């Protein structure tokens, strides 16, 4: 499963000491994604100011804002010659602007140096603050993603810093700004199949274009227990359900990480968007 483009990329990463989520989180898709020249980057440090029971990011006091991070990310993207880059980060309630500047500047830096690279920006909610969100939207990523992750009943318990309505509102906000929007559902957290169906419906109504539906992998014993393993035939049904609701791009199964096939999904959302308005 090891190809020449994966090989070139790992060489470049090693020699330059570039940090990627792909290597550092031990993602099993790396062979496939790097062959398509797609990679994922973490900004804002690895200590989040919030706590979600499914999430592998540690909660802690974040280090000082590193304003050189955007340049650093854009340079890694350039060095790797990526066709698609995902930028993700933690919540930054310690910062007065929630880290809005950092997210936007990273996108702007990437696009200034990599005009042919599609950029996907996965954001926290910024408290749903219109002016923070507007700052981020203006950066103009190819995809604005904000993952609701689970259904309302479970959401209110294991994402105490968020609300289901505010998050859906982030997606609606991004859709009005003209962005292609994306969200993720994590199955195996205790949700019912019916709750999954209404959540997909909610996301579609919120204006979401791309949805990924994946299996919960419990990070450690301190984290939320796995409530089930979804069968393949069940992922297929959910995927067909989402396609039938009119999502432009749908991916379901053991995806391990939310950025799996991000480039292909964007392409489908862009192709269908062009098709519609032609
Ligand atoms: S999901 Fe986001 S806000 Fe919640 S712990 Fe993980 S990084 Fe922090
Ligand atoms: S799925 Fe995401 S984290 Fe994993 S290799 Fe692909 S781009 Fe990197």
């Amino acid at each position: 499963r090891i190809g020449p483009e994966y090989t070139e990329l790992k060489n470049l990463v090693r020699r330059e000491g570039l940090h990627t989520v792909c290597e550092e989180a031990g993602c099993p898709n790396i062979f496939e994604c790097w062959e398509d020249r797609e990679a994922t980057f973490l900004i804002g440090g690895d200590q989040c100011t919030r706590r979600c029971d499914f999430c592998q990011i540690d909660t802690g006091k974040p280090a000082e804002l590193d304003r050189d991070e955007p340049r650093r990310v854009a340079d890694s993207v350039r060095t790797m010659g990526l066709r698609y880059a995902t930028v993700t980060g933690v919540a930054r309630d310690d910062l007065p602007d929630g880290g809005a500047w950092l997210y936007a500047a990273t996108v702007r830096a990437i696009k200034e140096l990599n005009p042919s690279t599609g950029v996907e920006l996965l954001i926290p909610d910024f408290n749903g603050e219109p002016t923070r969100l507007a700052e981020v939207f203006e950066s103009g990523p190819e995809v604005l993603a904000h993952n609701v992750e689970t259904v309302p009943r479970i959401f209110k318990r294991i994402r105490p810093a968020f609300t289901y309505r505010r998050s859906l509102g982030v997606l609606t906000a991004a859709r009005d700004a003209g962005l292609v929007t994306k969200s993720n559902l994590i199955l195996g957290l205790g949700e019912t199949s019916d709750e999954v169906r209404t959540a997909l419906g909610d996301l579609r109504d919120a204006g979401c274009d791309i949805v990924t539906i994946t299996q919960y992998l419990r990070p450690s014993a301190r984290h939320h227990p796995v409530e089930r393993w979804v069968k393949p035939e069940e992922f297929v049904q959910f995927a067909r359900f989402a396609e039938g609701l009119g999502f432009a791009g749908v991916l379901a199964g053991p995806l391990v990480r939310s950025s799996y096939r991000a480039g292909r999904l964007y392409e489908q959302a862009r192709n269908s968007r062009a098709l519609a308005s032609r």
